[PDB]
């Protein structure tokens, strides 16, 4: 006569949400596909001071998922829409620490009052891409543990040490738990953003998220308060970073704005999607439809091959993210071309180039990757296109990428700088001094050697100057192509085949766009390297 | 780095209380369930009540008042009107408007505590005593999905069955008297259980039991035990009841047609059953029950013999008479080993020349001595108060069910016929019994004495006291419970009731009887 298996633990998920409307879509739709038992599930949210329709998206998804869920708590408020002591909306005063304090407070009693196994707490901008995490974080039976979350940085939802004032303390353990190279859950002084509270220990009676300890006397911090209650609990806080949990923003500062964190926040789907599927929406909530443009460049060239077509709609989703149109350019695979084709064109290997690597001679996929760039060169001159940037299938864009982009080119137009190439994503090899800058004009630099063409901006002058080389007759990479052009190449043999060099190359400083994949990593794919010499077979 | 955790708080419970008429019974029942072993803060109430005759909702709601503050929550769920059902024959009868309401209730419970994600609820009868307070700890224990504990009773019943007739009757089998006795010990698989139980709703076959509606596949008939037991069975839920040790008492069901007052005697004779090998059962600290008056029964005086030293039985009898209310005159027994021969003298006493005990052939000992001498001087003040009839107690003895009202019919009865009567026995030990006593004419309920052999409880007349105090049964001291069956003639030893001239006393045995030993030896 066997017993039946028991039920999954009772959870009560607690959100606080202000100005989350750009994430809770995405969120939300996380949220509600954990694999976690939904009438063994409760929800608790609390919104308030929203400037955006955060109210609207959340009580949407609720009346959607209402009926599934063991219970609903719904605690909203339409004003004020900021707090009367605050400098903007993502300045923490001590009115919104006070509020947010007593929102997790609520949430904690509600969660005690209703007889929950565990309290789930989940920043409206955090995503939890792993339907496992809440079931994972309970396996781990701690007291107060969190989910090691990703973030583009460094920055991570734990501290490994703590000053004695509160304040954030950097330990050398950091770096291998931050880069999962040590495995595991940690004892830290502290955690947030997304933690888990097991509300059946005895001693998490007396967890408080307000008032503060009796004893507490650091800032006026929400986060430090409950570490310090932890600590007069005698409850130590764990991260976990067994697996990959989920992913979250990066914080902004005091004066920042609420288009800087809707356009983070996506930067977090861009880095999702760069070695995972898209993380997918809530089925009942709507993100806003996007309009696209060419962020005002004449033209946006995207150079793909038609058989990678995992690249294509990478990229062209990551482009849609960030509303940004582009011009599908068919690549010519060097591959498929034979020897016949090769001498239709009249293409001929610069005398001598051997691979600055392993040594090997011109490649057809290289072959091919210089005639896509070639023919998007034709096609600037052809349409006479002022500026025109060209992207590659395989790239990892920065945070930021569409405003930081075009006020480059507006700095640039503005003090009327003769540029013919400006890099947007490159190798840089002169690496022992820093490039000369460009008066008057930010984030420039002069390009010394440089080794790749992932991203650029050229521009009708620069791309005359191209073609006047007429490069196929001693055709080298595109990549060295370009240095031998703004007469950095190192090899003095392969720029003598080049009469004039008098290309005005520059690049962006930071750097804007990344390889996804590098050499070595899962996943990498270089069809310009696949072993196949152009001369032949 | 390692670091303990903090223990668990226990499972978290709701206590589902339905309560009819049941003002009798709730100080006794609900101050059990206050002293239940279990953290307050892990414990919810929910408690239902309706069709009240007593003041069962003020007593409740008075109660609930006093606890409300101890407990995760408190629901409350009172109809005042109206007070019976359109169906109901009378407040015992079961009828199917009562079946309906007191399933959906269960249910209603049943959901409640789905909805505030208990782990367990215990239903307890309101008549359901749970003396042992670890009982709630010890049915989780089991780790089952639907256990309870088998309550005692003064009788073979108890809150569960063995065995089903595959119509959704009662079956018995060998294995209900084993179980019964607590001659087997442990927890057994079984068909029914009920009154009070527990459910596990950490289990996921739980969700799929339902005290109402009826499950689609139910065709018994509508009676509330059988349909959860029924939700069992298809849920692949196995019903379990569990002896390992006692936990509680309850009442026997009375029948359609009993009164409140039946069901306030039976609840009574509970407490009395407790009594016997425990302390009385302890009241609520918020809850009093109602003050009682005793009498005597009609009687001319009632009397209960004690030997100082046995403090315990005097205390436990003094307890049980208050609790009929019945009261009596206490007679010091006579402590015939510490009588001298020189005070055995100087009354005059003989042994019956012959005499031998019946089973191993022993002289007559002084504490028979004494316990006739205390007997004798009853009747020596029987006789000169002119008691005309008195009632005689031991003060080791347990009491039938409605021992007053069952008394004071007989005695009604044999006055109204106007019978020629001596002694009563009240309790004693039946010897002839190969065939039927010989049955009283006009007297319900009232036999000719035959032999028998103990001196527990009787009725005694002034004319039967004159007549053993005629006998001068000193010059030849006989047992009490020998000397009597030798005074109405049916004593076997012929020599004995030979040195007895006049044998001529009128005796009679109650039947059944309403009293009998506690021992039992
Ligand atoms: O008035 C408010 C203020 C904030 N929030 C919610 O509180 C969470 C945190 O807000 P942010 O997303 O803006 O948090 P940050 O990215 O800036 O980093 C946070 O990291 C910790 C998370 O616990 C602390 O809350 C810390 O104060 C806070 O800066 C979010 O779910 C937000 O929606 C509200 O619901 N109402
Ligand atoms: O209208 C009603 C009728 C009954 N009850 C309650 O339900 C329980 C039934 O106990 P009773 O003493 O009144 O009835 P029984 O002694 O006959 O014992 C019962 O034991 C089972 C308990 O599961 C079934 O209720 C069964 O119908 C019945 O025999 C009690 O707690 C009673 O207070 C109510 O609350 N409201
Ligand atoms: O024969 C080829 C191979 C590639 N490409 C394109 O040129 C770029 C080179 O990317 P890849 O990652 O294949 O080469 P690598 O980055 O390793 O040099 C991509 O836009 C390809 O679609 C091309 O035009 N012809
Ligand atoms: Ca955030
Ligand atoms: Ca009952
Ligand atoms: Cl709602
Ligand atoms: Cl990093
Ligand atoms: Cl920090
Ligand atoms: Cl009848
Ligand atoms: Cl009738
Ligand atoms: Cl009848
Ligand atoms: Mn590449
Ligand atoms: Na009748």
């Amino acid at each position: 006569s066997p017993e039946s298996p028991l039920q999954a633990p009772r959870v009560l998920i607690a959100l606080l949400a202000r100005n989350a409307a750009h994430a809770l879509p995405t969120t939300l739709g996380a949220l509600e596909r954990l694999r976690h038992p939904r009438e063994r599930t409760a929800l608790w949210v609390a919104t308030d001071h929203n400037m955006d329709n955060t109210s609207t998206v959340l009580r949407e998804w609720l009346v959607a998922v209402k009926s599934l869920y063991h219970s609903v708590e719904w605690r909203p408020a339409e004003e004020p829409r900021s707090y009367p002591d605050e400098e903007g909306p993502k300045h923490w005063s001590d009115s919104r620490y006070e509020h947010v304090m007593k929102l997790r407070q609520a949430a904690l009693k509600s969660a005690r009052d209703m007889w929950a196994d565990y309290i789930l707490f989940v920043d409206a901008d955090n995503l939890i891409l792993n339907p496992d995490t809440l079931s994972l974080l309970i396996a781990e039976n701690k007291t107060v543990v969190a989910p090691m979350l990703d973030s583009r940085a460094a920055y991570s939802n734990f501290w490994c040490g703590m000053t004695s004032q509160g304040y954030y303390k950097r330990t050398p353990a950091y770096i291998p738990i931050r880069k999962r190279d040590r495995r595991g859950c940690f004892a830290v002084p502290m955690v947030h953003s997304t933690f888990l509270i097991d509300l059946r220990k005895a001693a998490s009676r007396n967890l408080a998220f307000y008032p503060p300890h009796p004893d507490y006397t650091w800032s006026f911090d929400d986060i430090i308060v409950f570490a310090f209650s932890c600590k007069q609990a005698e409850v130590q806080m764990y991260v976990c970073n067994k697996e990959e949990y989920g992913f979250l923003p990066v914080p902004l500062r005091a004066h920042s704005t609420l288009q800087d964190e809707a356009e983070s926040f996506m930067h977090v789907q861009l880095e999702v999607m760069v070695k995972h599927p898209p993380a997918e929406p809530s089925r009942f909530i709507s993100a806003p439809t996007k309009t696209p443009d060419k962020m005002g460049f004449d033209e946006v060239f995207m150079i793909n091959l038609r058989r990678r077509q995992d690249r294509r709609e990478r990229m062209l989703r990551a482009l849609q993210a960030q509303e940004i149109e582009c011009r599908l350019v068919e690549a010519v695979d060097g591959k498929a071309m034979n020897t016949s084709q090769v001498e239709a064109l009249g293409i001929q290997m610069l005398p001598g180039y051997r691979d600055p690597y392993h040594g090997r001679p011109l490649t057809k996929g290289e072959l091919g990757c210089f005639l896509s760039h070639y023919n998007i060169w034709k096609e600037v001159v052809d349409r006479g296109l002022q500026k025109s940037l060209v992207f590659e299938d395989d790239l990892r864009f920065e945070i930021f990428f569409k405003r930081r982009l075009m006020n480059l080119m507006r700095d640039v137009e503005r003090e009327g700088l003769d540029w013919d190439l400006i890099y947007v994503g490159r190798k840089r090899m002169q690496v022992e001094h820093p490039e000369k800058a460009v008066p008057r004009v930010r984030n420039l630099v002069e390009a010394d050697y440089s080794y790749w063409t992932l991203a650029y901006v050229i521009s009708l002058q620069g791309a005359r100057k191209l073609l006047a080389a007429e490069p196929l007759s001693k055709m080298l990479p595109v990549d060295e192509f370009l240095p031998v052009m703004f007469d950095k190449h190192p090899v003095s043999e392969y720029k003598a085949h080049f009469s004039l060099r008098n290309l005005h190359a520059f690049s962006v400083e930071p750097l804007l766009i990344y390889p996804t994949h590098y050499t070595g990593d899962d996943g990498y794919v270089s069809d310009t390297e696949t072993s196949v010499v152009w001369n032949n077979e």
